[PDB]
């Protein structure tokens, strides 16, 4: 091998390139070709005892490498689970790769993971997706519940946009011993296929990687048959544990090696092409991730030049960073500039209407937040002949907190049209929009809107928070009047009692857009984990709308506010 040689880290964008091009041709020759090349048994799996114990008939555990539980006294089949140990890079047993739990197995599932002295559960999977069952539910709703011999407590949960993490206490009955175990819940995997891009699950993995001990047993990774995300998981997270000493890659080498642990192991060649470019990503990013007691240090790093160089940190951080809808003809004029369009699958689609086409179409895009997802609408500013549009997509979407990032003119020109009445009602198409109030505070307005549908006499009230003292070259000097700005939209979300996302423009949508975005959720996060990565918040921004935070300056304008928010 020969044949398959390890990828030098600088040879491993050309190498991906290579398999992907003519649709993934070598890509889809190389993945058939993958053979361990010996014979395994599976006799346990297949016991009449043990076939219910398995939640795929056609996924079974090979007995050379199954996870082998105590027996319990006069129950046949008891030293049973669905389950294998597979390697990492140089780290053998790393991992116990299983199926998503059965009702039948919760048991046997938490007392592997006592006896097999595990800290530590990676659940690659939504417990239902597309109103199919993945897994089913092991852990308790709140508080404890004995599953076998096992009392697990849940101490607490932490749920956020793409993941959730959940912390549990282990105490086996009879047992001095009490053994803290948490669980990682990757939530971002998509229905069908596999992640469009790569950045929600390497902040997922970055996460597991930061809260697993030391001193303890395999780390137990599951997803439904506990193979295909399973695989994905622990070869991309073997190959970035190999390139920290290494600098190579070989993931035909480790999904071979895979192969003769568990059955099926990187499951489809979408699966092995995803694998790839979260490696090619993974190695382009660097690690830019401070704690709150860092973060002035590492401002302090990034505002110097190096020797040798002839630019700030800060702006090598930023360069780094580095579709069909929008593109149609009949949707040309809607777009501000032509250079700024949505992606498709994370774009605004409007209700169609009946006799229009393209009336699906605004240049607007579903950005997730700390949180939750879709948190936030970006879109440009309205144009003249987007503004109906522009008031449709709020309804038909839930939205009823627009933020405004621009004058509607700045430097003598036209940044945004008024798409908003004043001096008495208007109707745009379906809405009919009257003005209730308006309130001028030193860095912002607010301006409140009653909102009727024509159609059915439903109401709602929006309001639209412009913020008026952003500079109209550079950025604000300080980030005091921003960040309470920030924090008055968020209070009003909450007061509220919002639902939808805010949605948020400036002139194109992805500038002054990219920062407010940036900061609501960098801000928040700081606060509860006291942790800042202000670069990859805007890696994953860019995978759901080009060009978010569009300069340097407006980059280092989100660590300054973020070192000025630890300040107060």
């Amino acid at each position: 091998m020969l044949s398959h040689p390890p990828i030098p880290i600088a040879d491993m964008a050309e190498h991906t390139e290579r398999l992907k091009a003519n649709d993934s041709l070598k890509l889809s020759q190389e993945y058939e070709s993958i053979d361990p090349g010996q014979q395994f048994t599976w006799e346990h799996s297949n016991l009449e005892v043990n076939k219910p114990k398995n939640r795929y008939a056609n996924v079974i555990a090979y007995d050379h490498s199954r996870v082998i539980l105590q027996p319990i006294e006069g129950i046949m089949g008891s030293d049973y689970i669905n389950a294998n140990y597979v390697d990492g890079y140089r780290r053998q047993n790393a991992y116990i790769a299983t199926q998503g739990p059965l009702p039948e197995t919760f048991g046997d599932f938490w007392r592997m993971v006592w006896e097999q002295r595990s800290a530590t559960i990676v659940m690659m999977t939504r417990l239902e997706e597309k109103s199919r069952i993945k897994c089913d539910q092991y852990w308790p709703n709140r508080g404890t519940e004995t599953y076998g011999f096992i009392q697990v407590t849940l101490l607490d949960t932490i749920e956020l946009a793409t993941f959730c993490v959940r912390t549990f206490s282990l105490h086996k009955n009879g047992s001095s011993e009490k053994r803290e175990v948490r669980q990682f819940q990757f939530t971002a995997w998509p229905d069908h296929g596999v992640p469009e891009y790569p950045t929600p699950f390497l902040a997922f993995l970055r996460r597991v990687k930061t809260c697993n001990p030391p001193d303890a047993g395999p780390i137990v990774v599951h997803c439904s048959a506990g193979v295909g995300r399973t695989g994905c998981f622990i070869v991309i997270d073997a190959m970035l544990e190999r390139i920290k000493p290494e600098k190579t890659v070989d993931v035909y080498g480790h999904v071979t090696l895979m192969r003769s642990q568990r059955n099926y192991m990187v499951q489809t060649e979408d699966q092995y092409s995803f694998i790839h470019e979260a490696l090619l990503e993974a190695v382009g990013c660097g690690n830019t991730e401070v704690p709150a007691r860092s973060l002035y240090a590492y401002i302090q790093k990034l505002a110097q030049v190096e020797p040798g160089e002839h630019v700030t940190g800060m702006e090598l951080e930023f360069k780094r960073l580095a579709f069909i809808s929008a593109n149609l003809p009949c949707n040309k004029f809607k777009n501000r500039l032509v250079n700024i369009m949505p992606y498709e699958s994370t774009r605004v689609c409007l209700q169609p209407i009946r006799g229009v086409e393209g009336s699906d179409y605004i240049n607007a895009s579903f950005i997730d937040g700390y949180r939750q997802q879709k948190a936030y609408i970006a879109t440009q500013g309205p144009l003249a002949e987007t503004t109906e549009d522009f008031w449709r997509m709020l309804w038909e979407n839930n939205s009823t907190i627009v933020v405004m990032l621009t004058k509607l003119r700045e430097m003598g020109r036209e940044k945004c049209h008024q798409y908003w009445p004043a001096e008495r009602s208007a109707r745009y198409q379906y809405f009919v929009v009257d003005p209730m109030a308006e309130y001028n505070m030193p860095q912002y307005i607010l301006r409140e809107f009653k909102v009727t549908d024509a159609r059915d006499g439903q109401s709602r009230t929006v309001r639209q928070f412009q913020f008026t003292d952003w500079p109209e070259q550079g950025v604000p000097k300080s980030g005091e009047g921003f960040i309470d700005f920030i924090g008055q939209v968020h209070k009003t979300k909450e007061q509220f009692g919002q639902d939808g996302p805010i949605s948020v423009h400036c002139s194109a949508g992805v500038g002054r857009t990219g920062v407010f975005i940036t900061l609501s959720i960098v801000l928040e996060r700081m606060r509860y984990e006291g942790v800042v990565d202000i670069f990859q918040t805007v890696k994953m921004l860019r995978t759901q709308r080009p060009a978010m935070v569009q300069t340097e300056d407006e980059y280092q304008f989100c660590y300054q506010a973020a070192l000025e928010y630890l300040g107060s």
